[PDB]
């Protein structure tokens, strides 16, 4: 240990397939295991769903077609789909129009029924849920439910700062900003503020001192029913479709009218991919939420996923992670809570099924790709090419979980998980010392 005063350590390193492990450092005691919690997702997920599994939303109706007029209700069924994207929205209506329908007598429905009860699982801070890293995987995503702004101090100090926003985000954007005297010292303790509303209003408040640039800003969108539907309305205004109805939410679960659109993802093996590779939380909370729908034939929500991972790992993967608290698919909750030793027996499956699984692929692997890209911890090892691993990162969290080969060829899994990492290289100086270790010793 290089380690700052008082980090705490918990560390195990098992050859592939041996019931005893190399290095035991309080390998039992539960950790926050951060993004790590996407190794469980991802084998939950291909075990459950499949590899060929596709997220998928459509456009149905429900009544007939006369003379170009729908008699009843144009419904968009969301499916949790993180990759959709605007296009697909305007594609799906172009669709509609070349089927016949120039008109709705009746309701457009954004139908969200795959899911239900909150968009957020227990234990994530509600601070970063306007940061896009925390954005809400809502049933309804339309380019994953971020959006930029760009905030501009006024030339007269005192005056409001302003914001620009593109028009075609369906936001509503106010600024109670001051603008500061790019000296004096409201600065010191005045924050810039985001204050989300209802509808995907979002008020800035604070100071900004004086800038020559404007400030970028992206932030998530609280209420993605209501942000798909403003972008469905626009597209199908532009295609010439109008309605008589309104936009109305459809929450409960309902037998599907005819599909006339419909988009799908790629498949899941290559989105766990990018999810593995990238740490991509809106990847894996949408899944963790598929999960359990899945597997329990209810709406999907954060409980009936826990309950459907846990399930998989003891049934299908023989883990029983008895006291393991597993809240969400992204490893972002601060309610996790996992063992190395537990984590260990996942990694140990993985590697023991990995030509059914072509799991250990997906995993960055360091010095070439993905989060492990340049670790110089891992770099200064002279480990590069020989780790595949998922990182966990969160305030003063670093822990990395997955398989070196080593000097002799060996395949070792390991899973380190550090926390209560404080500043008043430590780390780097670490990692260089364990790996090289490893590495070398075995
Ligand atoms: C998993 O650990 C995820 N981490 C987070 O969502 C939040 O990450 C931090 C928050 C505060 C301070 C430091 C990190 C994913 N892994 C992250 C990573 O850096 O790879 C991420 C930001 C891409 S999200």
């Amino acid at each position: 240990t290089q380690l700052p005063a008082g980090a705490n350590l918990a560390l195990m390193v098992q050859k592939v397939g041996a019931s005893a492990p190399a290095i035991d450092y309080h390998s039992q005691q539960m950790a926050l295991p951060a993004s790590t919690q996407k190794v469980i997702t991802a084998l939950a997920a291909l075990i459950q769903l499949g590899p060929d599994f596709r997220f998928t939303t459509t456009l149905e109706t429900k009544g007939n077609v006369e003379n170009g007029v729908l008699k009843g209700d144009l419904v968009a069924r969301f499916g949790a789909d993180p990759t959709l994207k605007r296009q697909d929205i305007r594609n799906m209506v172009a669709t509609l129009k070349k089927s016949g329908v120039n008109q709705i007598d009746g309701n457009v429905l954004i139908d969200t029924s795959i899911f239900a009860s909150h968009d957020k699982a227990p234990g994530w801070p509600w601070n970063d849920m306007t940061q896009c890293f925390s954005a809400p995987p809502a049933a309804a995503i339309v380019d994953r439910n971020c959006f930029s702004v760009s905030l501009y101090s006024a030339p007269k100090p005192g005056d409001m700062a302003f914001i620009r926003v593109a028009s075609y985000y369906p936001v509503t954007m106010f600024s109670q900003v001051r603008t500061l005297p790019r000296g004096s010292a409201e600065a010191q303790y005045c924050e810039l503020d985001v204050v989300p509303g209802d509808l995907n209003r979002f008020t800035l408040t604070g100071c900004l001192p004086q800038r020559s640039e404007p400030l970028p800003l992206a932030f998530a969108v609280q209420d993605g029913a209501s942000y798909a539907g403003a972008i469905l309305k626009y597209e199908l205004k532009q295609a010439g479709i109008t309605w008589s109805g309104t936009l109305l939410r459809q929450t409960q679960v309902n037998e599907p009218g005819t599909v006339v659109a419909s988009k799908q993802s790629a498949p899941l093996h290559d989105l766990l991919k990018i999810m593995l590779k990238k740490s991509d939380n809106m990847i894996a909370d949408t899944v963790f939420r598929m999960i359990g729908h899945a597997r329990f034939n209810v709406p999907g929500t954060w409980r009936a996923g826990s309950d459907a991972v846990r399930q998989i790992l003891r049934q299908q993967a023989g883990v029983d992670i008895g006291n393991t608290i597993i809240a969400d698919g992204s490893g972002l909750s601060r309610h996790n809570l996992i063992a190395p030793a537990t984590m260990m027996q996942v990694l140990q499956y993985i590697a023991q099924h990995d030509n059914e699984l072509n799991f250990i692929s997906m995993l960055p692997l360091a010095g070439y790709d993905g989060s492990l890209q340049y670790r110089a911890g891992l770099h200064q090892a002279g480990v590069d090419g020989k780790v595949s691993a998922k990182t966990g990162s969160l305030q003063g969290v670093y822990n990395l979980a997955g398989f070196i080969t080593t000097a002799s060829g060996q395949r070792m899994a390991f899973v380190q998980y550090l926390s209560g990492y404080a500043v008043e290289i430590p780390l780097v100086r670490f990692e260089s010392r364990l790996y090289k270790d490893i590495y070398q010793n075995n």
